């Protein structure tokens, strides 16, 4: 179709949002030899902008270069995409049905930015208006009354459904718990500091590891089948004594022992042994011990596909010494980024519209993460009032797209286009490739080759300067470009 340009509002934070509603969004249209597309934006307004340039054979001067390795190969990129907590399915529910189209398009079609991977929270977190779990009957050790309430079946379900359906790509679904049943675990409380009771290989653990495959079936009898689950949402957060948030606390032996002797069988032998099983889901701190205790065990390693992780102390932990040691020691377990957002430190403000920095933040993770071996990024909530909820615990934070329900709007922001820089332009099956500078310099960028063998290179300037440099490709010719202070480009050829 037609692209339609942002309509811009400033909220008086550093830059604008895009406004959209039941009749209008911003979207996009459906290079030649020789040339580049260059798409570019910037604090000052520009969204995705397009423009082409020509591929040049010669190239002198003494600016930055950057030159691509094409024969130096890395990982292959899985996807990007976001959460659908039962937050983010009330904020888009709320929409008129039209308006809901065009927020889903925005996101999961190739006339928005091409997300290919949903995480599907399994039962309560603090993005859900009241804690539940799929089998809270007590003692239920058959889990003759485990099911779906109408979370899933009324407002998550159906949600992604329509996603998929809007999608050319193939989506990815990715599943989470954060707690068991209480009855389950040493507190009896879906928060707090508690575990499950007894000891992996028992009636408790056995217990847990069938819930998975019940939730597995169930969405399955709604024809939604699962990409991967990880093992649980941030174990590390029910050993903290007072936890607020729903939590189900494991040391990572205790997540060894757990996917050895329980969770890895249980799966493997169920009709979903092709779902994939991610380990850790927690702060990259945690790397490479919590790998080096799962994946020396012979037992839990041949279950375990991958490592997902999470941003949120990412300040305690070089990109180096976590995720490229953990990269070193295991290269065959993928990592993979799993939950990120803003505004969830208790000094900040939970939403600030129009946030410039925020989507730098976001485009800053995804290159760092990709330099240092990992195969997607996800978002959190994929929608969120205009307090950063709803949330039971008012943990508000921020979210690429903010929902205004009593006006029937919704409010696309620098967040969601700093990840379509990558999630729109990196298909599945990418594979990052060698980029290195030839000086010092001030940008975050990244180079990978399409499945087709055409090039995409992101660029994201992290400084107030304007930053002129060009792009090497060896044997077939230099990108004379210049990254303006403050913005986000990506460039995309044909290398044939
Ligand atoms: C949903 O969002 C769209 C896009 O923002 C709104 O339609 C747009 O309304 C604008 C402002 O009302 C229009 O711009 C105006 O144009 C004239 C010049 O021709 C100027 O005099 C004036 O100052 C504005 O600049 C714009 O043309 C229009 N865009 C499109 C593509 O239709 C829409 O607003 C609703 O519909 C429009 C057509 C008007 O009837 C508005 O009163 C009305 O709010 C948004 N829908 C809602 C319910 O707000």
């Amino acid at each position: 179709e037609f692209a339609r340009p942002c309509i811009p509002k400033s909220f008086g934070y550093s830059s604008v949002v895009c406004v959209c509603n039941a009749t209008y969004c911003d979207s996009f249209d459906p290079p030649a030899l020789g040339t580049f597309s260059r798409y570019e934006s910037t604090r000052s307004g520009r969204r995705m902008e397009l423009s082409m340039g020509p591929i040049q054979a010669n190239h002198t001067g003494t600016g930055l270069l950057l030159t691509l390795q094409p024969e130096q190969k890395f990982q292959k990129v899985k996807g990007f995409g976001g959460a659908m907590t039962d937050a983010a399915a009330l904020n888009i529910l709320a929409l008129s049905p039209p308006a809901q189209n065009l927020l889903l398009k925005s996101y999961f079609s190739e006339e928005g930015i091409g997300y290919n991977i949903i995480r599907v929270p399994m039962a309560s977190c603090d993005f859900s208006i009241r804690t539940y779990t799929y089998a809270d009957t007590p003692d239920d050790f058959q889990l003759h009354n485990f099911s779906l309430p109408e979370e899933d079946t009324k407002l998550k379900i159906p949600l992604i459904h329509r996603a998929l359906q809007l999608a050319q790509r193939p989506v990815s679904l990715l599943a989470s718990p954060w707690t068991s049943p209480t009855w389950l675990k040493t507190n009896g409380a879906v928060n707090g500091k508690g575990s499950l009771k007894g000891q992996p290989g028992d009636i408790y653990h056995q217990t847990w590891a069938r819930y998975f495959v019940k939730f597995l079936d169930a969405y399955a009898e709604h024809k939604l089948q699962f990409w991967a689950v990880t093992a649980e949402n941030e174990p590390s957060a029910g050993l903290l004594s007072g936890y607020p948030f729903q939590c189900l606390g494991f040391t990572p032996e205790h997540q060894r022992d757990f996917i050895a002797r329980d969770l890895g069988p249980t799966l493997a032998n169920s009709t979903h042994h092709n779902v994939r099983l991610l380990m850790l889901d927690d702060q990259r701190l945690l790397l490479p011990h919590w790998a080096k205790v799962v994946l020396t065990d012979p037992e839990a390693a041949k279950y375990v596909h991958g490592i997902a992780v999470h941003w949120y102390l990412d300040f305690l932990a070089p990109a180096k010494a976590t995720l490229g040691e953990t990269h070193r020691l295991f290269p065959n377990t993928m990592l993979f980024a799993s939950e990120a957002c803003v505004g969830s430190k208790f000094w900040e403000q939970s939403v600030r519209l129009g946030s410039w920095d925020r989507g730098m933040q976001y485009s800053h993770s995804i290159i760092t993460n990709l330099l240092y071996h990992v195969v997607g990024w996800t978002d959190w909530n994929l929608a969120l009032n205009p307090e950063g909820g709803p949330n039971w615990v008012r943990n508000f934070v921020d979210s690429p797209i903010i929902v205004d329900i009593t006006k029937d709007t919704f409010y696309k922001q620098p967040m969601f286009y700093h990840l379509g820089h990558f999630s729109k332009f990196i298909p599945e099956g990418s594979q990052r490739v060698g980029l290195v500078a030839s000086q010092k310099n001030d940008l975050d960028a990244v180079a990978l080759m399409h499945p087709d063998g055409s090039a995409v290179v992101v660029v994201l300037n992290r400084s107030s300067k304007d930053v002129p440099l060009t792009i090497k490709d060896p044997a077939v010719g230099f990108l004379e470009t210049i990254s303006p202070g403050y913005s986000i480009h990506t460039y995309l050829w044909h290398r044939q």
